[PDB]
DNA sequence: CCTGCATCCGTGAAACCATATGGATTATTAAGCAAAGCTTCTTTTC
């Protein structure tokens, strides 16, 4: 969708906007990757679901990232090896919410 | 030397340095997978 392209637009602006740099950022399965450079934070990647749902992925992230980021109502679901999923709804003030509560981790 | 007594031994009721090292542990990714969801063909209903 071109929601999904502006909401990738505020993304890499507020990414790039804010020193987290990107490994990759990549359409796969028809849905975008916003991948973290390095597992910083324990997070891999950014990414945007064409679900209506963006969500923030990782490897054995710590709990209070994990409070951080159910501060602003977001999802998770933890792995048996420390993979933890992020839900939240695509929207710019999700962006902005997602990407200052990660810019301050 | 060999007969004759004694006994006695068995026997059961500290800290460190250094240097590899590899094996153990962790992260990271490709494969795959069950489950879901289009696309058309029959099947059942009025």
């Amino acid at each position: 969708t071109s929601d999904m392209e502006e909401d990738k637009d505020l993304m890499l602006k507020l990414l790039d906007k804010n020193g987290f740099v990107l490994k990759k950022v990549e359409i796969y399965r028809s849905n975008y990757l916003a991948i973290l450079e390095k597992r910083t934070n324990g997070i891999r990647n950014f990414e945007i679901n064409n679900n209506g749902n963006m969500r923030i992925f990782g490897y054995k992230m710590m709990e209070h990232h994990i409070q951080k980021f159910t501060d602003i109502g977001m999802s998770c679901k933890i792995a048996k090896n420390g993979n933890v999923y992020l839900d939240i709804k695509r929207s710019a003030e999700n962006i902005e919410a997602v990407i200052t509560v990660a810019s301050e981790l």
